[PDB]
């Protein structure tokens, strides 16, 4: 499917080279940075959808995320699946797991205090993850299939909002160096 949304934001910290590629395709190269995230999906996300990638480049040097990224509104929801990440695997309260794709995921929650929202002002909301065991092989194509999480989520009490913001798959990194590139459909 085609996309039609392109996630480009950084704290100003260090050198994040976001290139909005042909169709699905993205690339970002950066160096020292602060914390930011760049990918490619869908203004508005699906509980429904079924998302499509092929990371040809995935090269973080420290802390990176390679992951399905969205929010709700009504209530304030940010969201991961966790494919792969650099040197740091991200946790939180664990909830149980769920098999999807061929991958077994552990599924956490956390909450967030005095944070920035998707508007960029702060207050205090939760995260739903899902989080790879062990590393997603790259480089070949790739489902994630989010009705599967999402449907697990809700047998751990981890309901979505109702109101769904955008939803894409991201390079987010937290003061490191790297390269990726991604292909979204």
């Amino acid at each position: 499917a085609s996309t039609d949304y392109w996630q480009n934001w950084t704290d100003g910290g260090g050198i994040v080279n976001a290139v909005n590629g042909s169709g699905g395709n993205y690339s970002v190269n950066w160096s020292n940075t602060g914390h930011f995230v760049v990918g490619k999906g869908w203004t508005t996300g699906s509980p429904f959808r079924t998302i499509n990638y092929n990371a040809g480049v995935w090269a973080p040097n420290g802390n990176g995320y390679l992951t399905l990224y969205g929010w709700t509104r009504s209530p304030l929801i940010e969201y991961y699946v966790v494919d792969s990440w650099g040197t740091y695997r991200p946790t939180g309260t664990y909830k149980g797991t769920v098999k999807s794709d061929g991958g077994t995921y552990d599924i956490y929650t956390t909450t967030r205090y005095n944070a920035p929202s998707i508007d960029g002002d702060r207050t205090t909301f939760t995260q739903y993850w899902s989080v790879r065991q062990s590393k997603r092989p790259t480089g070949s194509n790739a489902t994630i299939t989010f009705t599967n999480h999402v449907n697990a989520w809700k047998s751990h009490g981890m309901n979505l909002g109702s109101n769904w913001a955008y939803q894409v798959m991201a390079t987010e990194g937290y003061q490191s160096s790297g390269s990726s590139n991604v292909t979204v459909w």
